[PDB]
């Protein structure tokens, strides 16, 4: 039985892999499986599958173990980075699901790849930060990268079998591959004043017409910041720069990406939002399998919308483009600074349309500049150069939303 | 250079296979080109590409023989079904281009599979008249299929490379293909009354929003049994029935088709609606090549509306459906009373609507239903009794025709 351990559990793409795995008990082993703050989730979780390990966050540690003792599990608990990165290059493990949000699910990630792991990557923040490392890495070691991203695995499936295999391929002009299409939602202001998206409430931006996500994800699908992420993904991914890959606005969500090929065929991918069509694709792989979604009624559509990128009213698609040109220096100050502002939007201390300002803002900060020329992509020292990049740019960004408060 | 002999070379997928070969000269060879009734087109062409052979019909034998020794060309001379046969079956053709139209272009396909060719469908009547043999004899001497069929080549690209190689494979319920979707214009009559349709002129059902064709599919298309042959060529190419292949009203012609997976992913192929596309991706397979079309641009694209068949209204898709269900022999009564009405109407004999009533009659006419349990598949004696029973339709949808114009 492919042995599973799935990384970010307890979130909402956890809760879609785990739905997955009930309709289909005794094709795959959970051995291992990881939440940060919801303990008691975690807890349940672990009563349900009997997995081998689990990891928490380290302040939940002691609470933890002793409720895993109470319950009589025989499950190893384990605790920060340190676990994770067990987990994720543990010898028993055939299969890691890196669902971890944001910049914190990097390590393990890094550590799968390492390991020579098949990876179901949801986490595309780990990839904006380290791609060319992830990917070296990976190539190095013989691991595998499925991406469970809807959009990259639409792609995915579009793509001729020996590019699936070897990205690289790509280049060889007999596949005649053009260019990739990112289908975005336009998130809930596309169709709203600049006025309105600067007084948007927290539940107006959290809140996705189609999807329903995590927290840090609807922010980003409300300002396009999640296309520009998603853009620096397929990049690496699919080994290609950021001229090779375009962008257009679909508000119903049923397309969810497409492959231009020389001969003019368009291949696509259509399907329901629903996070578990593109988990089940790649956790059968090469085969299919029943995901339990509501399937696409072609006789209920209507009409499905397209249009064009609105660029001054979603600058974060801009500056995430920019950022793509510079390399990966420029990348990880994107999204550092984008999980510093998210953080405070959430938090109720700047409105929406200020991620974009201090967003830009790192980017165009002389201090942050000196390292965008690093080699952030070096096996032994890349991490190191990676991780201390990010802890600068939280320290300007913060300074940069306290000076905005005011006046620059 | 892979040798090429096109049948239908003076005709609409004629002038678009054609139209690609001169954007590729150092690429393939023409060996053999055909046409029936245009001998000066077919003149032309001879000049222009040399081809070693060349085929026309019997009454200008004569004449193109003397036209072509005048302009001092080695090219051979052929006439009639023995020509065609002989170039489908040559032995220095790599590939044949099957783009004759209706029943006129079976032999010829036939003979190109018995000579284990590979061939590129458009002509879809062949399959609907005699798939079974058809398929069976390129089994069995190792002919290749390649649609070029606008819907059967989205289906083809939007499907696993170990299925395209062998169709049986789709029954693998690993691959897990549920169902195919064959998209359809609803022709120049969706958004008119029946009245406004029975009223049609010839102008009015010849020509098309979207595609410039022949006159027979022009026809076809507007009564929507375009759509009904199509569904039984599905069956024989991608080895299903009838309940596996669903039909969508698409009127836009950019999505040419779908294909439906078990974990909720439908693959399909978008494109301007222009068959140097699917000519082009069947001429290089595996590779692909510039085509000279205008690419689709998604931004000015707006709406694309789905609905679902009315089935009143377009009774020859319904028809068809009924005769793909009934097998072989209902499929050819189909087919050839379908012929029959179209050139009655195109001769302004009858109303545009009179086209499914002539079928409905022909395919309940005791007469004909007794022949509907042959073995038209028969390797040995399949053939003449498909020509047979093809005579015998001619006959009585005449007929009908007769009677229908007075009472019955
Ligand atoms: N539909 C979706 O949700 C999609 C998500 N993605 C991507 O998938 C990833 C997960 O997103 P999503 O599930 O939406 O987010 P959630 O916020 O729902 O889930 C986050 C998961 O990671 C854990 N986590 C949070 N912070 C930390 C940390 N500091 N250290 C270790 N673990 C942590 C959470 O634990 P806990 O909650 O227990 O504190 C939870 O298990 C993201 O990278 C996102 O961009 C991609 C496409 C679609
Ligand atoms: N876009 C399109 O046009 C599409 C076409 N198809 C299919 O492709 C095939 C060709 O259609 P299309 O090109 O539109 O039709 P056309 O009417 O343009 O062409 C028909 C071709 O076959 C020849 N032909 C006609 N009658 C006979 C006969 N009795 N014996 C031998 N040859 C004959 C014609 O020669 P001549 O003209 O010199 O008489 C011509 O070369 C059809 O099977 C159609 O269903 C499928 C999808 C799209
Ligand atoms: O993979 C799924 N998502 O990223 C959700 C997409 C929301 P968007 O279209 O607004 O980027
Ligand atoms: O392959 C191309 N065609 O069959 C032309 C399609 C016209 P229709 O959608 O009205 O059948
Ligand atoms: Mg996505
Ligand atoms: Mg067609």
């Amino acid at each position: 039985l492919q042995s599973l351990a799935i990384l970010g559990a307890t979130g909402s793409i956890g809760d879609s892999t785990l739905a997955i795995i009930r309709q289909h008990p005794n094709r795959y082993r959970i051995h291992a499986l990881t939440g940060f703050s919801r303990v008691d989730k975690l807890l349940a979780l672990a009563m349900e599958f009997h997995p081998v390990k689990i990891c928490t966050s380290p302040d939940n540690y002691a609470q933890l173990s002793q409720k895993v003792t109470d319950a009589g599990l025989d499950t190893i608990i384990l605790s920060g980075d340190e676990g994770l990165i067990e987990i994720a290059s543990d010898e028993a493990v055939d299969t890691v699901v890196a669902a971890i949000v944001g910049a914190a699910g990097l390590s393990s990630t890094l550590a799968a790849a390492g390991a020579g792991k098949r990876i179901l990557l949801a986490n595309k923040e780990s990839l904006v930060m380290a791609g060319d490392l992830v990917i070296k890495t990976a190539k190095k070691h013989g691991a595998t990268i499925l991406p469970i991203d809807s959009e990259h695995n639409a792609i995915y499936q579009c793509l001729p079998a020996a590019i699936q295999a070897d990205n690289t391929a790509i280049h060889h002009t007999s596949y005649g591959i053009k260019k990739l299409w990112l289908t975005a939602s336009g998130g809930s202001f596309l169709d709203k004043s600049i006025k309105q998206m600067q007084n948007a409430s927290v539940k107006e931006a959290v809140n996705h017409p189609n999807w329903s996500m995590g927290q840090k994800i609807s922010i980003d699908s409300a300002t396009m910041m999640n296309k520009g992420l998603e853009l620096i993904e397929a990049c690496h991914l699919f080994d290609l720069k950021e001229h090779q890959i375009q962008v257009v606005i679909h508000p119903n969500s049923v397309v969810h990406s497409l492959v231009e090929y020389v001969d003019g065929s368009f291949l696509a991918q259509l399907g329901t939002p629903d996070m578990k069509t593109p988990i089940a694709h790649a956790l059968a792989y090469p085969e299919r399998i029943k995901s339990g979604v509501m399937p696409l009624d072609l006789y209920q559509l209507g009409s499905l919308k397209f249009l064009a990128p609105d660029l001054d009213k979603f600058a974060c698609l801009k500056l995430a483009r920019y950022a793509a040109r510079l390399g990966t220096g420029a990348c990880i100050a994107l999204n550092t600074a984008n999980e510093i502002a998210v953080e405070a939007f959430l938090a109720e201390k700047i409105c929406l349309t200020d991620i974009a300002v201090i967003v830009k803002a790192c980017l165009d900060d002389k201090t942050i500049a000196q390292d965008y020329s690093q080699d952030f992509g070096d096996e032994v020292l890349g991490l190191e150069r990676i991780l201390t990049m990010d802890k600068k740019v939280r320290k300007i960004a913060t300074a940069k939303i306290k000076l905005l408060k005011q006046g620059d």
